[PDB]
């Protein structure tokens, strides 16, 4: 069985609002790349518009004078880089493919944009399907109830591959993510009970993909801030491969990618 | 489902026994020993004798000479700490009980010092019995083959745990650990099939106690010295605890607390 593929986490978002123009963003994202394939990243993936908690919507625009700049820093400066974007906008993924990427990770399941589906499609690209409880992927995080969340997750994820496949998009270039955290619930019982029952969402027949990332529902007993879930994010990046996870996103790709490799090998049989 | 209690190491173990010094300072010990709780370590593991690579044996005088300061000048300054020692020598448990300590830790699992299971007995102590692939634990490490290791370390405790209860030690202050690292093989697949298949374990009827604590077998691919094994060692305390790990013995308390508080909250059922 083989390893995990760890996707390193490159935010492009200026908000410094010095002296330096778009180029500082720019220098900055690419010795960031740099850094991630150090560390040992096999993708790298771009973001222009962050969805965390309190974000807000960007335009294709913006978004697109955001990455685009650093697409091309990346691809001429480090070529043998695997490329993903994270946008859930047809006309950002466009360009992104055109580029070079050939992954497109979509928070809102094709759902946000239309026509993403058939960019994908006519492409020969991979596209990321993850959970989210709205259609919006900025709506507020609330304190979503489930009566069984592993079900309503499994049946919405087979209900958006069947979609990504009568728009074009084959089955073998479909990977799923349940969603963690605030595209959960703010409770954060039901992330865990998807790492606990994520073997379960092997039977779609697709590569899976998540995020544990930092996210709030790891703030634990102690309701710790972000800088300090690492260890939180190690364990819970493990026990997701140890379960069936195919790629794990992180932004601490040095000690994700370690733990993960461990998660790997308890999953060897002799 | 009860959160793991976690053991945080106090080596006294000089720098140099032969060269330097001949102890280490009582007061940096317990300067030690206050972080570890503060960290939130539920038990204070004195040791004076290591068991790691390379390590030496010493005689139970010197090892009283260790312990013996250490332990009193932590039970005056933090009575409330519940103590455990590491030793195999029967003569040391028998002080460091009347001393206060309420947990035995016995890397040869009562064979090294046929004394040993008698002194435990007289006392209200827990005892941990731990597999290894040699009674002396300054064995080399040897690539030691098996064809079925669990079922050897199965095999092994549940004949040691008969064994202490046949010296008058009640099963429910018994505590298993099928060892780890060299103590198992100097070859990390066995290490990781014994985390694999450690809910095998529970059929003992005992609790289970692990100390992954960057030990060789998380070399991993890298080849990786002590000094860069903590991701690995979390992912692995955490999917011990997974898989039913009742104690984590680590000297990185806080991070290995936080990551296995992960795996306790992904085993809670709805
Ligand atoms: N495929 C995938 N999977 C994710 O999990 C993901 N998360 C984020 C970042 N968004 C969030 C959302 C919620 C939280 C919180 O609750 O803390 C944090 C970050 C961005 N792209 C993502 N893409
Ligand atoms: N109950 C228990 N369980 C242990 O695993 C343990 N380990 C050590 C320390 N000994 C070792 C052995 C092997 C290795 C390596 O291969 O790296 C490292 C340290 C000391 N007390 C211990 N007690």
């Amino acid at each position: 069985m083989a390893k995990v593929k760890i996707v390193g986490i490159l935010n492009v978002t200026p908000n410094s609002f010095h002296d330096g123009g778009r180029f500082v963003e720019t220098d900055k994202a690419v010795v960031r790349a740099r850094e991630l394939l150090s560390q040992g990243a096999d993708i790298i993936e771009i973001g222009g518009e962050s969805t965390g908690p309190g974000s807000n919507t960007i335009t294709a625009d913006e978004e697109l004078a955001r990455i685009v700049p650093v697409i091309r820093a990346i691809r001429s400066s480090l070529p043998d880089a695997n490329i993903a974007v994270d946008t859930y906008k047809a006309e950002v993924a466009r360009k992104a493919l055109e580029l070079g990427a050939t992954m497109i990770n979509d928070v809102s399941a094709g759902r946000a944009d239309p026509k993403l589906f058939g960019v994908v499609a006519r492409s020969n690209a991979q596209i990321v399907l993850m959970y989210s409880k709205d259609t919006d992927p900025h709506t507020s995080f609330d304190e979503r109830q489930y009566v069984d969340v592993v079900r309503t997750v499994y049946d919405f994820l087979a209900e958006r591959k069947k979609a990504a496949m009568s728009a074009g998009i084959p089955a073998d270039r479909i990977i799923l993510d349940t969603g963690l955290g605030g595209f959960v619930s703010s409770d954060p019982q039901y992330s865990f009970q998807l790492l606990a029952h994520l073997s379960d969402f092997q039977d779609l027949g697709c590569k899976l993909f998540l995020s544990p990332s930092r996210k709030s529902f790891l703030a634990g007993n102690e309701l710790l801030k972000t800088a300090d879930r690492l260890p939180g994010t190690i364990a819970a990046s493990a026990i997701a491969v140890l379960h069936g996870a195919d790629y794990i996103r992180t932004h601490d790709v040095l000690e994700v990618r370690r733990g993960c490799e461990i998660a790997t090998a308890i999953n060897q049989p002799p």
